[PDB]
């Protein structure tokens, strides 16, 4: 009962309302979606989505722990907060997805597969987010939390939907992320069927996809390895007006994709693996010695160092 | 006696390997037709290679170079560098054409081997060898500016092409180019059969292809429109140690090829006279886009199985 996740995976109720300390309340807007302090007229609005892939449980446990503390009065909440346990069936079964990768059904893509239960879910989550952010009068933030089976040179990294030449870009966000422990950021301006692109472009939110580490079943996550994100998120909800100690860009490498559709790499090759100059299939060929392979699967993208402009 | 014009001597082939005295006890040595080395014995001095007329119809740079040589031989201009001047495609220059059989700037980097039956291939190989021997003797800086002009106009009147570098790109030279008139630089991401690529890679020198303006026949060039490159060149030969006023990369836009417009079977949605570096707005594309791409060297006439143009995108330096 005191467990938000437990309730979200069973849907004991459906639209009930849980009383919260300080006069607040937790309202279930839909299965696995709970809004807290939504009535906060002019406070910052934070969307925390997790479990888009059911096997990535570390962020799920982290988010559940925060919710518990808010209900126990151990953690203060001064933001409008909407938490979404995304793929409920996948989370309950402990798998990436049932019939289709949900982080490929967003941005409206679900319309191409209107029969899949995960598409229906993705459409419902898009609307909820859209309505949540439409009521925002201050900052609009969205962190879609992931973990991954495939290792990475930069264990923790973010994917940043860079849009409109960064006219609404916040370097403080890059600072906040670097403080969270993010070791690298992937900038992309082109459209994508991800939840962070959707909220970024459709809801005009500062949205980021965060790859926080290794995928593990529930009970096998070392939450200590997520202290950075856990501390930062708690601090955001507690006091969103806290200043951010700038960003020493010297330790926050930025990358961008130069060309996709990229086989000649081991099955367990790590994300961000540098490709040596003159390598067949980095026919696509490596050049310079600064390009890196990302999200490989024989189908992958070749990235390069980027700079803000 | 001999012609006061180095260019005319080369065209009229008065001699072949004659040497002319230069003020200050220096000398000008004709190493081959249209190739003359001045102050070559200057040990420790910066070495400069100026090639022009690779395309015979691009005469503006030819007149500017020839004017400088006449001033040096007259004592009007001082020379403190090892200088090698090359009137590249002599036959094409004498005929006023881009080339006779094959584009010479497609025959360097060893590409001349593929067409040994062509005089332009023999000439290209000779120029490679001469340049190689010239730079091999260099003890200071090795600089090569291959001067060109063109029929098709450009958004960036004067621009440079930076050969593919296998050090990275030297910004000290980008600075000199900037404070010279160059308004943009294209950075090659793959090897090319150009003279500037050959010297940059084979002779490992700082080489650039310079598109200085509009192509025009002799006597129809507004040498005023070339004051920037002219003064910058005369200043280099006289006082090559003059520091360059840094390089504000925020004023010199750089570009690189994004992808080629492969043609097969076909319609080019741009005027036949579209200028190079014309910005492509977000929307129109080939059948990605962001209002940052520009068209370069469009040629829808080829329509074979090759490309009919190149789409370039902004390029940023590491620092
Ligand atoms: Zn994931
Ligand atoms: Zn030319």
């Amino acid at each position: 009962s005191p467990s938000f996740l437990q309730h979200a995976l069973s849907s004991s109720d459906t639209r009930a309302e849980w009383p919260l300390p300080g006069g607040l309340a937790a309202r279930w807007l839909a299965p696995g979606c709970v809004e807290l302090n939504g009535d906060a007229r002019g406070a910052d609005s934070v969307l925390l989505s997790c479990g888009v892939h059911g096997n990535e449980t570390a962020p799920i446990e982290v988010v559940d722990g925060m919710l518990t503390d808010i209900a126990a009065g151990q953690l203060a909440l001064n933001c409008r907060l909407l938490v979404m346990f995304a793929n409920l069936d996948a989370i309950r079964q402990g798998v990436r997805y049932g019939n289709y990768d949900m982080n490929r059904l967003f941005n409206g893509a679900h319309a191409r597969h209107p029969e899949l239960p995960e598409s229906v879910r993705a459409a419902e989550l898009e609307t909820l987010a859209a309505e949540f952010f439409a009521g925002a009068r201050a900052r609009k933030l969205h962190y879609d939390l992931h973990t991954a089976i495939r290792g990475s040179v930069f264990e923790k990294f973010a994917i940043y939907p860079f849009l409109h030449d960064g006219r609404t870009h916040k370097r403080e966000q890059l600072a906040w992320l670097q403080r969270c422990g993010i070791e690298a950021v992937l900038l992309h301006t082109q459209p994508a069927n991800t939840f962070s692109y959707f909220t970024s472009q459709y809801c005009e939110a500062d949205a980021f996809t965060l790859e926080l580490g290794k995928a593990r079943p529930f009970g096998q996550n070392d939450l200590s390895r997520f202290s950075g994100i856990d501390g930062a998120l708690r601090g955001l909800l507690s006091n969103p007006q806290a200043n951010v100690p700038d960003l020493d860009e010297d330790k926050l490498p930025l990358f961008r994709a130069k060309y996709d559709l990229v086989l000649n790499l081991a099955d367990s090759v790590e994300n961000f693996t540098l490709l040596p100059d003159g390598m067949l299939i980095a026919r696509y060929q490596a050049t310079g010695g600064e390009e890196r392979i990302l999200f490989p699967n024989p189908a992958g993208i070749v990235v390069e160092p980027a700079r803000l402009p």
